[PDB]
């Protein structure tokens, strides 16, 4: 059974604390549901921490007081199909392969599954770590519940002696690096400084042995993600997110200034040994738009490239850790603002970026955000109850599971059926100019090796590589990013016949390259 | 929100709370989830309560952290159908009239439903108070939540001006009395002396007027009934079971001592 | 009405059927049930059959007195979609027409269906024919109790005149041969010899007008394929699985001695003028395991070529009728030793075997199997009465039909739900590998006319060739094999991965041999 402390002892320390928990809705919660801090308190200093408080971060911490909170993020959606592949004919990117050759998701890019997963999915994907994490056995991959109390709980390391990535299968890839992590877990919220930049009290950093770290990792989406633990109030973590609307100033709302300012961040800075090390991000109101946007948004994670000099950006760089927060057409300007690529096509030989399910940066703009929807109202709607005290659900999940209290209570003039067919609508019109984007770009993609082989110049193949770089943006951005277009349909409609458009430009001038080098 | 209170300054004076909340799973509640004294501190002794601090009975206090519990307690059974006279061909005492003639059951006696609704069934029921209590309207029925927000939330009563039992539609009964309301609420666990003794300490007794002591009274089968609110052990409250089990030397399985 | 016969008077001359016949539970089934022997014993002697006995073969004659399971074998799954073909991007095998060119399979190649169509639909498959046999009109596809009747209630032949293999519309191919029959029907058990091989007693042999020999044959399945009919014992039937087990001494399980002498099977031989002629296996236990292997395994059933100096092995050859009983790491090897390959491709000109449903083979080594779990148990579980007689169900389908008896009695701790998602998180991985290890195989194979045009040199396309045997056996074994994955998901996923690292070393190969070209 849990003892309480004497929280004005902490208090006389740790100012920012007293001044955020004795204001908020957990001013009543003792410390010691979350931290042991017994020898602490009887080695620190009011500037040095003495021996480290215990400081949990299982979200079980927080299911004692919050259960169905707690009950319905851990729920399994049976209906998300698991390890499902997008680049098959029946999923998302049917000549994925072919267009994103060079690249790590061409060793395996699954759709997304439920929350409870993140972190153990992460771990066991073909092209994060060479096969070197896989379940305990295949019955595991159910167990939603299992990932949450700790990923180690149901996987197993193939070599638990070494700590280096490699392929422990012929095709996997070694592509996770400590930077992804940090949109998997925060486990590590009080051992990684701000962005991951070196530092004297940060256990691990973006130049980390990532496997290290990973055996140091354990939970899923930490429910103080999105809630600070002192004040209960809403806020993000993700630094990421934080430099891009604080340090950046972009605002919350990069396209709506006044929106910025009535739905803003403050950023609270930790410091250790009176030097900046960790912040967060309070927000003005409790928008899950931001909430979610500490993941669900297009980034780098990943060293890359120099787009001026072709030169090798490594972890250790700042831009390894960055959030464009840049829509489809503002994303060319923002990568060429910090000169970085991703990688380079392993036909094409183009310069090309890599896009990550942008949903944030795509909803913006959008009929709903500029009504002032936000993710939460589709995808974590308060439940309806005859008789109960109503709650959020935290299950995160489609819409289509839930159309009652996420689409129908605003839409009267809908039944059910009507609401699914305007989804449809939208996705299937999106799914189609998606296919088209990709047979254009292959087409393109094609043409490079008879270009080359025919003689066809390095300057036109160039031109051609340049096209394929805005094709690309242009078509990927939307298999990277979840809703098939639903979230801002218009904007998709655009951009992918930006992409169709880019590729008959590099088709027709390939072809007509090609012939001309034949005639003489 | 909330602003915690300095607990062990309570336990100068409340050693038998101390004794309870420092060593059970509620140690780390605070008082302030359910108890305002800040005017009973200023003015309290050892020896003098002075001011008498408020405590909340109602059933939020709790569903605040067990949000789970409470919700499962709420919910309304609809399939336990609603006001199901047992005295009809086609429920539990097709005779019933002709049997129980005499007896204030005879004037009604439905079938139970759900637990949410039992302090105000036990209000608009013909055979309690007259008829003096109703459901605000017929559509209230329905409303369990409402109920446990509170009964007076949901009823109205047709002479607010008098506190007598008396008929107010000609076939009712006014068979209710203090005792009834035990297995209802314990909004009164602070009012009420053991057993409905007369008490110097007690505002309701058995003796009370049913009326007055009705409208004192909210919510039905409190979370505390089971839990200490101390210690979060499990306990019972209903003086008329200690008395038996303890007071009594019965036990609390009387077919078997070992139990 | 049936009248008995006197079986003593048989027994005087047929001692192995006494011996089985009065030992086992059929000791009480009369003669006269499955034979009309009247005129054979007037002129039979102890050594020469006079006039041939009738034996019914239909499985009516077993119907009489086990109708439950009769009526369990005949049901028809109708979400067992029909005719499904498998070469298109909805089904298991996208590319398949690019990477099966040049074998008879690119004409049609279905998914299987119930049971109770497997003769029927052998017969019209447009592979198989010409085209000659149908279905007397497109209704009768339904009829599943029709088939089991007999397979020429439901079928028209185009010409009864003639019996030679021919197309009869111009997209077909005359595959079929006398060998495939026996994993469709063996209403032919008394008139085939061992292996097909000739024999004076035989009216039947792997050299047979293949036509000639289909019309004679109409049940599919007999129920004796899995149980004696005089001892009532567990056996099987099927030449091929007895000449691996027993002949070549491979066993029951060639991976486990102990199991493989603990479940074994015993050839028994009957013989025709004191000749050995026909033989059956009778099994020490009802091992689905085994009675199942006599079809879902991997064989030779057709001509096809020598590995050592390519020349032709006809249906008269012994290998045209044979089970590799090999796992698909062991597979080349298998072939080797009989020194054969099914055809070569038509764009690659590699030698290539063709594979087809191991699900026996790929079930060894797997989990379920090492636990002693048998094929039956998940496709043809016990009945689950609350008040009945229990018998087994022979509807042999899907697990998914029938999860509370085929899967959730031994895994207590999942819903329906979680075993299904656990079924489709391995089918959903393999498939993604299998579509990914296509994507690869295609890529190489489109190279092969590129380096042929470019003056790519043979010794370096038959290195190419060479790769090709690897990246498609360690690629088809898993289209073939009907589980995708589910039966053994370890071993689909090496597998995958070889194929694609072979593949993989073929591009880069060919590659760089058309680059030297192109640059000299
Ligand atoms: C000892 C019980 C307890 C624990 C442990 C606890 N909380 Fe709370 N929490 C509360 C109470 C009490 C409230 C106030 C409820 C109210 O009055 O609305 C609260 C309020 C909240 C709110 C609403 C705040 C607001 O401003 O609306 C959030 C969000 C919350 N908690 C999240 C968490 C998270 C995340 C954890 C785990 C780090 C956690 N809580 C741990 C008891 C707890
Ligand atoms: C910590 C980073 C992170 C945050 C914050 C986050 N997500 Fe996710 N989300 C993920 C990851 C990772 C997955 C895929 C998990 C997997 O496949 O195992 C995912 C999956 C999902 C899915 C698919 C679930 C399914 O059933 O397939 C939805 C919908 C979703 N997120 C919506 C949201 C919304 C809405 C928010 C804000 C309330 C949110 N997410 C916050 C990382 C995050
Ligand atoms: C900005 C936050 C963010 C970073 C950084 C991030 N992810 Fe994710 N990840 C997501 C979200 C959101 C999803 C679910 C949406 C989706 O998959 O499109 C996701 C899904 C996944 C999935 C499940 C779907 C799939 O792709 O197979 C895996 C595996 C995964 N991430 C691995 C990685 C690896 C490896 C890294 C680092 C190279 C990484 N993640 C970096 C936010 C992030
Ligand atoms: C991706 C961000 C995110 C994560 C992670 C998150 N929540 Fe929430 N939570 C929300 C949002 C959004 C709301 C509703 C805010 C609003 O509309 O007022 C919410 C509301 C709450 C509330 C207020 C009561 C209610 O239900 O509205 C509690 C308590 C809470 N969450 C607890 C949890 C617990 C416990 C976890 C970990 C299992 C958790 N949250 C994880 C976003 C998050
Ligand atoms: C107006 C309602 C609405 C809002 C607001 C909304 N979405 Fe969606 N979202 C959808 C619909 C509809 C789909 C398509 C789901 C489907 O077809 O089942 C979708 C799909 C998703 C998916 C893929 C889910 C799956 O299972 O395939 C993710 C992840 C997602 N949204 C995240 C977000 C995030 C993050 C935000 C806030 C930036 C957001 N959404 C805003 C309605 C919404
Ligand atoms: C501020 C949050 C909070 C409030 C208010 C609260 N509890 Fe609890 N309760 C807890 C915590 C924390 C635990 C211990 C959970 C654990 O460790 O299992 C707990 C435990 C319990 C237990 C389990 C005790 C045991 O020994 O197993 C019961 C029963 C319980 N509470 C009932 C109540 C009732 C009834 C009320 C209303 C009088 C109430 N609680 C008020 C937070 C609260
Ligand atoms: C405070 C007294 C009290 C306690 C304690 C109590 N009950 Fe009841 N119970 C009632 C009353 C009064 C009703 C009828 C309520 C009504 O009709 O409005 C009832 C109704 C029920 C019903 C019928 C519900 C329906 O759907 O019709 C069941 C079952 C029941 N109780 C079981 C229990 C069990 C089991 C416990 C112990 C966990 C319990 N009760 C504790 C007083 C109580
Ligand atoms: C020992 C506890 C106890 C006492 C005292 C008690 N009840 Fe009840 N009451 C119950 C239980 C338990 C139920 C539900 C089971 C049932 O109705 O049989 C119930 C059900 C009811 C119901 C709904 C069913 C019906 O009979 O119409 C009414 C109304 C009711 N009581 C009124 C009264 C009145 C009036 C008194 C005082 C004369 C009274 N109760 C005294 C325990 C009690
Ligand atoms: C005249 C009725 C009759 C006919 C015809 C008949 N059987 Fe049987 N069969 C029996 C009886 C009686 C048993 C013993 C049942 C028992 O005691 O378990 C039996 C037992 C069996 C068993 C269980 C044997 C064992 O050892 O467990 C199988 C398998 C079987 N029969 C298959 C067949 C097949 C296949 C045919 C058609 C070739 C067939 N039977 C024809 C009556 C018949
Ligand atoms: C005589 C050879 C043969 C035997 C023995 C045999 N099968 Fe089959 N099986 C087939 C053929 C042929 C088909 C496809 C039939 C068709 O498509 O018309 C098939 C189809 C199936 C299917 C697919 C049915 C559907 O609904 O699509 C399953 C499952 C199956 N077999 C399992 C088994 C199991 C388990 C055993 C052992 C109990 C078994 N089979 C024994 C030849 C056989
Ligand atoms: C070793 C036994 C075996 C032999 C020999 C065999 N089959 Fe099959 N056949 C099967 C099994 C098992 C299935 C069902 C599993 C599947 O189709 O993958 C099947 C399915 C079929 C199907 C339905 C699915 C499809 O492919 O369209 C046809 C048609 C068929 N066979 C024709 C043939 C022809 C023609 C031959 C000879 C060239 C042949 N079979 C030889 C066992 C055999
Ligand atoms: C592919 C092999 C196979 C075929 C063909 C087959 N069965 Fe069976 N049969 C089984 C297996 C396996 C069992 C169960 C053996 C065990 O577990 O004891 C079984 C059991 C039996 C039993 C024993 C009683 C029972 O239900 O367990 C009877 C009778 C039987 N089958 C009759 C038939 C009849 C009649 C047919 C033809 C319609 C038939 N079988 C076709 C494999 C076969
Ligand atoms: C542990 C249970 C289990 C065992 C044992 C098992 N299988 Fe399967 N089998 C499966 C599952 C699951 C599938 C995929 C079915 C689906 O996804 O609907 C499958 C698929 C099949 C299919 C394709 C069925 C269809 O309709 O698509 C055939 C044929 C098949 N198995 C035959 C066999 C044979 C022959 C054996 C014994 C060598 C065997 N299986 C052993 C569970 C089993
Ligand atoms: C006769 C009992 C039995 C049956 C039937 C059975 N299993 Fe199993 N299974 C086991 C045991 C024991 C293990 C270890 C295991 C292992 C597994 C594993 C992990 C395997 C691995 O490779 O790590 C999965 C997934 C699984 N079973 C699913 C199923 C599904 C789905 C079915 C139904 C098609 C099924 N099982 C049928 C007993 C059984
Ligand atoms: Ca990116
Ligand atoms: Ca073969």
């Amino acid at each position: 059974n849990l003892k309480p402390v004497d929280a004005m002892q902490c208090f006389d320390c740790h100012t920012q604390i007293e001044d955020m928990h004795t204001v908020g809705k957990h001013a009543t919660v003792n410390c010691v549901h979350c931290h042991d801090a017994t020898e602490h308190v009887e080695t620190a200093s009011s500037r040095r921490m003495g021996e480290r408080p215990v400081t949990r971060m299982d979200l079980e911490a927080c299911a004692t007081c919050h259960t169905a909170q707690f009950n319905s993020f851990v729920e399994v959606r049976h209906e998300s199909h698991p390890r499902l592949e997008k680049a098959t004919p029946t999923s998302r990117s049917p000549m994925f392969d072919k267009l994103i050759a060079g690249h790590g998701f061409a060793f395996e890019h699954a759709e997304p599954r439920s929350h409870a997963f993140m972190l153990v999915d992460h771990f066991v994907v073909d092209r994060a770590y060479g096969g070197r994490f896989q379940f305990k056995n295949w019955q595991k991959v159910t167990d939603g519940m299992g990932a949450v109390r700790g990923a180690w709980t149901v996987l197993t390391d193939a070599d638990p002696e070494s700590s280096d990535q490699r392929r422990f299968l012929s095709q996997t890839a070694t592509a996770a690096n400590p930077v992804c992590l940090n949109c998997k877990t925060q486990d590590h919220i009080l051992d990684w400084a701000y962005m991951g930049d070196e530092h004297e009290a940060a256990k691990w950093s973006r130049t980390s042995e990532v496997v290290e770290f990973a055996r140091d990792l354990n939970h899923p989406l930490n429910c103080f993600m999105c809630h600070d633990p002192h004040s209960a109030g809403p806020r993000v973590v993700r630094d990421g997110l934080i430099n891009a609307v604080v340090d950046r100033g972009l605002g919350t709302y990069p396209h709506d200034p006044v929106k910025s300012e009535q739905q803003g961040m403050t950023k609270v800075t930790f410091q250790r040994g009176r030097e900046d090390f960790r912040a967060i991000g309070l927000l003005d109101t409790a928008d899950s738009n931001v909430m979610c946007a500490q993941c669900h948004v297009e980034y780098n994670c990943n060293p890359g490239y120099q787009l001026s000099d072709g030169s090798r950006v490594g972890m250790d760089d700042r831009r390894a850790n960055h959030f464009f927060w840049a829509n489809v057409f503002d994303y060319k300007e923002a990568a060429q603002e910090i000169d970085f690529f991703d990688f380079r096509h392993a036909t094409t030989g183009a310069a090309l970026p890599k896009l990550q399910h942008p949903e944030a940066e795509t909803f913006w703009g959008s009929v709903h955000e500029r009504n002032g929807v936000a993710c939460a109202d589709c995808h974590m709607p308060k439940v309806q109850l005859e008789n109960g005290k109503v709650y959020t659900s935290h299950s995160q999940r489609t819409p289509r599971d839930m159309m009652g209290q996420a689409c129908l209570n605003c839409h009267a003039e809908w039944t059910e059926d009507q609401a699914l067919y305007a989804i449809d609508y939208i996705k299937n019109y999106t799914h189609g100019k998606i296919v088209k984007s990709e047979y254009w770009l292959a087409k393109m993609i094609d043409l490079f090796p008879v270009a080359k082989r025919a003689g066809v110049s390095e300057d036109v193949l160039n031109q051609a590589r340049e096209l394929h770089y805005d094709a690309h943006l242009y078509w990927e951005w939307w298999t990277a990013e979840n809703s098939v277009g639903f979230h801002n349909p218009d904007q998709a409609r655009e951009s992918l016949m930006t992409s169709i458009s880019k590729s008959k430009e590099a088709v027709s001038l390939l072809n007509d390259a090609i012939d001309a080098q034949v005639a003489s």
